[PDB]
């Protein structure tokens, strides 16, 4: 069988169980390169797909896209394939004065400022991420020698009104979000990005493991908008957290 | 000067006041080429954006990914280098006995079942798209000489639950959406996608003009298969239908 | 057969699948005699209707009352007397300053800021009209020689706080609705009215067709009471031009 | 001073500074002449307006049309020309099997299943009436030899589909309302009506007492069809006790 | 047989239907020897019981703890055993500068800040006293001489930021109740507490009868400090009103 | 030198700790404390026990909170307002999953908020969530003393019978939001059902306190609904010892 937009089969993924799932379909190949003999599957729209081997074992690198929506598709494809356990990276914007560009964070819960989460699981239910995984990330991330935060993300279907930007067309931001940065920033939250609302409700609510970690590239109490070395050390981090999932 | 996901100027743009948004990147050029002189400007992640010309005027051709997320950056970005009217096309299904493959559906509000919407307004706001875009595909579409619909879209933030499919890994569908195919039915909407609640929200509340219109690939109600050459001549009428709305609104 | 508030028989009607449904009683002999043969049919309540003849057709003409409530109950009774299509014609409160006084109004989707449109579809369905009516009521607008425009409305069950009217017994206005008129002016709503929200959703999820059209009577930029003469003068426009409207309806 | 729809003025009342409100305009002069001196003031739209005397002080009777909209326009205009408490009789169905058809009905709570209710006061706050004129009503009731019960009301924007009605038009009853009968049944709710969750809360949040009584005139376990003796008997006591109410409070 | 939390029979109840049920406690033995033949039952968590007799009749005595949550669980828990009267005691602060200490407020209505009593029956529902209970503690409440008010309380599962208290660790209040002190007193709501909610949601959903009374011992908007004697008398009068007014409800 | 409203202690009383153990019944304070050195009695009033003692010579203090999250979230601020920074919750809970054991305990890593204080501190998007450290040591706690662990979310509820979809109870009814609600949440993964985690994971997520939650499983609600009352005895003695091992850790 052969997925509705993946472009892929469960064969193709000679027995992987777990995937990295990046969002920019140029960073599938930079991460299946971090591993053993990567081989390209397939590309459509967003999703580009390889598969590599980690310690001997088959692993999936497969782009998500911007977004709840997208990245919902691709889990729910590679979970009909077989993939149980999802390890995101991505960039994000810290909105605490003390976190550094540079600085990594492994999400322990997610404010639902999303869609998607909604079609898995009601408001009440917690965007949380496996504890196995949160706990591999941590690892990974700080045997790096990283500067790693563990803490809450805000998690928003836009990046520029829900993540109260207003260098923007209109430079208006809807009633809710007015004010959103700095009650965030009161409650302890630490960073904004697009994606994790989504994915950890999912994979909460559906039997899969799910975690994700972060570089930061800007600090939003500096500014607004951006990162070339944050990319590349979160990857070889996202890589040994894989490695420390494995069984 | 350089918007920072699509990567392009407003000089770029050449003075372009018009959009045509599909989702898929691969789907731009196709577009483009219907036109005068298209140039590549650039591709970053899901977006591949193009130029070119329609009767003299600049337009820009830009793909938004899948989803009311990643469409929300691009429209936004555009709308910082001047564009001010956005024309959505794609392909779709259709939920109504009524609609068959092959027919095109021209969003005239819809069902927002998404969550980038509520980041422009709250959810009492309608998500219609502007009345002379709508108008404009609406005559290009039955001026290609296919049989049109207008009428409401539901817009899902996911393609699996919230369009009630159950053959899924779990299989199950959560409670919000449980019986919504035929509650929606049952209620005159003629399809489901994935972006037309997020863009036409936005528009609409932003003072940008907006419309979406849509091939009909599968119907939710019919178990027969359409054929290679219904689909092939599908896709080929909905960007030339889109193109010639474009048309319509730069006169 | 018989209804439970509107008075009259599916006989009475003459075999009419179109109402035009005015808000004030007063207002439904003064749109009958713009056509041919009118006949008072019935008056209860807020409810006063008469029948007359469209180019040789029977058409309605009902009054709703004043709020999606009593909208609700005269647009269900009708249909259950064979009614199809729902013209309604009412006045307004711009609230955008490039709209004037005695300009028209026809709205492409409505902001639920309403109770009973919930009866008939969740929040997240959009309060929009039929195409085929806002087409007919944009082209008799037009060709009445007023100044029209296409655009969002706000729907609200108040007249008083749900539309930031601070000119009253307490003075108050209750959080929701705080700031509220500037938020819907950014967003570029155009105007006020009461029962566009509930007509609207409850035609648009039933299988019924509807649309509204409405003079401008007042700005709330401006001031609160209207000169008689332009009062008049509009509201005279506004019954033609639904007449108008209706006989493009017709078949 | 003058208001925007009642049509009366500050002078018009005499001083009243309670009102009793019925919703058909046909009912305000039957409650009038049961006073002393009873006047017409003005009939606009669904609001019919009398002046009379209750033991040498001056009430008003005005009609509110069906529904919290048109209600909220009545109240609010009453209160800016000095009216402080506005006490409700209107006819009711009842959904408890211990309740019978000729009872009367003292609401000493509304399910807020409208939308004006929430122009006034978030959905958290309570319907409820001013004790002092719930305590009057009760009384009045009694002494009428009327069978009496206190209790909740369920207080709907539409007579259709909030009430759980299916014989219609569509014959369907949105998700939000499939089950809702059986659901207030079980709570212990007495009744449906339309207008008192807004009344209640308007008044309750804007330093106003309010109140209201109802006559039962079906019971939805048993027929939708009311006998004419039976029905003009619970009108013509309902009534009566409403007077009697307000004598109450004037005392 | 043996209830899980609050540790008693049926037998143990000795027939009573009728409950009081104060916060604290350690007020459940000054309050059951108010009455004849005082026995402690048995004393579990935040639950201390108490029966005893007024006028030859059974009654218990039952302490709640703090919030819906706790509240829920022993009025759940004595319907079991066969109460169906609950009586709310305590003492509170008000929030309007009227109320004076040492007055006592009837709750006709509470403001639904909390969570249990969505537990019970959704939003729209009020959350109301039954009428019979309100009347029995109005009259007890006067018969003892004290000013009383009968109005609108806020039920909050907080004490800090639920009541806007700024004093506090964070010295945050979340949106949701910023502003929110003020709000409620121009909609004219008397005090805060933190049960009334849940208990009069729970029991007018479930056939229950339940009413709230309370002494006030401070006012947020008075800056003084009341004495000793004026706080002890208060708390003394509040639990003789309670009785006094369980005795009205004795059959 | 303040004395916080309800606990009754000074921040002096505390000997600087900056953790508390927070047990819901007072009658386990004292066996919590006696696991450590030199405990002793500050203060009890209402549901409000607190001891202080000794772990590793640095101050701890132990302090019931009572049932629900109300009582809870006075208990959490007024510590925090002498100097508490840490909060270790230890309870029993029902399991829902199959393959969760009476005996068995669960670390929550998140809780799905059916409760109303934590709307009081965050709104319903925030997830209610433990600090990353303190979960970590109490499944290291959990593991080390022989239990079988379980990592996972929690369902916390603000009642213990409708919210946890109990129907052996006086109605033998649950309210539409929670019908079939366990199979949801046993469907989603969720391991057990508990009373304040929500409202405490929230507050102190929200404040910059860290906080964590491990319970002991007395039920298994597919076996059925009230546990024996004497599985709560080894289970118990077992929970405590690992609470103030997880505590040591954090010191
Ligand atoms: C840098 C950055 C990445 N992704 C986001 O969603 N927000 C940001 O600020
Ligand atoms: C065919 C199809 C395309 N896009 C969607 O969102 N749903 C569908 O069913
Ligand atoms: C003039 C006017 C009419 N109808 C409304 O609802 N609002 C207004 O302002
Ligand atoms: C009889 C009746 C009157 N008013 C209503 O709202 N419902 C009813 O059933
Ligand atoms: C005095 C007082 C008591 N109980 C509350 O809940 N709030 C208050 O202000
Ligand atoms: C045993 C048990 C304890 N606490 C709860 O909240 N639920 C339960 O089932
Ligand atoms: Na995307
Ligand atoms: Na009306
Ligand atoms: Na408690």
């Amino acid at each position: 069988k052969t997925v509705f937009h993946l472009g892929v089969t469960e064969a193709d993924l000679n027995g992987a169980t777990l995937a990295i799932i990046p969002g920019d379909p140029a960073r599938v190949q930079k991460i299946a390169e971090l591993m053993d003999n990567p081989v390209f599957l397939a590309s459509h729209r967003e999703y580009t797909v390889y598969r590599a081997e980690l310690d001997g074992q088959s692993v999936v690198v497969c782009s998500t896209g911007i977004g709840g929506p997208s990245t919902s598709i691709a889990v729910e494809e590679l979970a009909q394939l077989g993939v149980r356990t999802f390890l995101r990276v991505g960039t994000t914007g810290a909105i605490q004065p003390h976190v550094n560009v540079g600085d990594m964070i492994v999400t322990t819960g997610s404010v639902r400022l999303d869609g998607a989460s909604l079609h898995f699981a009601p408001m009440e239910f917690p965007a949380v991420p496996d504890f196995d995984v949160a706990t591999a990330m941590k690892a990974a991330a700080q045997e790096s020698g990283a500067t790693v935060h563990m803490g809450v993300t805000a998690s928003s279907d836009t990046f520029y009104p829900g993540q109260e930007r207003y260098d923007t067309f209109t430079g208006r931001v809807v009633r809710r979000f007015q004010g959103s940065m700095k009650e965030w920033q009161d409650m302890g939250v630490l960073n904004f990005e697009m994606e994790s609302a989504t994915l950890l409700t999912m994979c909460a609510s559906s039997g899969l493991k799910a975690g994700c970690v972060a570089g930061v590239i800007i600090n939003r109490t500096q500014k607004e908008i951006p990162l070339k070395e944050t990319e590349a050390r979160s990857i070889k981090v996202v890589v040994e957290a894989a490695r420390k999932m494995l069984k």
